[PDB]
């Protein structure tokens, strides 16, 4: 679907089995998602943005499901005040910007 | 044009007689710029994001051409590693997000 921007762009997710609210980010290379536990081993990494840093956990080929729409991929998880769906997820949903 | 994300949509922009390349960037309510100097009166606000804070300084009814698309308002400067192009100006432009 086409999604004006009037509002925040924010869309309901499923992953690890939880239901979430997340951000359609064109301004984010990658995903991240505020405190949930996932399976898996996790490597370490950390990211910016327009206050600082912070540090996060990576998970490889994780399932999510935006919009209904399957995306498989790199998932972070670490601190976040919104739920962020970044363009390594969005290029899979065929999520494109247009005006 | 509909502009897809497999690469960061970085575009054109012109604004105070400057041309500069920004993000457009679904993820901002606002549009903050790097050190530039605008012309004109400003007021104070701290606009927050990933690693908190950062000071900023507001003008209103800023011109900025996107792409060769006129909007007119609010724009912020700051300090920021990318300029980036917020809600605010993404609607004048007539700026979707479709997938
Ligand atoms: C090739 C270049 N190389 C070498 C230099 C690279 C490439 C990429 C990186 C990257 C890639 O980093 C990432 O894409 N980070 C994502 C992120 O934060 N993107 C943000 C872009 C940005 C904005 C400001 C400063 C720096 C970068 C925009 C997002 O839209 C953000 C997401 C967000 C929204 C709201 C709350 C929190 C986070 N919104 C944002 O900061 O809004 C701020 C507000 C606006 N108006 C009111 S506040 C993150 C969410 C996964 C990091 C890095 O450290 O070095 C790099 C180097």
């Amino acid at each position: 679907p086409q999604i004006t921007l009037w509002k925040r762009p924010l869309v309901t997710i499923k992953i690890g089995g939880q239901l979430k609210e997340a951000l359609l980010d064109t301004g984010a290379d990658d995903t991240v998602i505020e405190e949930m536990s996932l399976p898996g081993r996790w490597k370490p990494k950390m990211i910016g943005g327009i206050g600082g840093f912070i540090k996060v956990r990576q998970y490889d080929q994780i399932i999510i499901e935006i919009c209904g729409h399957k995306a498989i991929g790199t998932v972070l998880v670490g601190p976040t005040p919104v739920n962020i769906i970044g363009r390594n997820l969005l290029t899979q949903i065929g999520c494109t910007l247009n005006f």
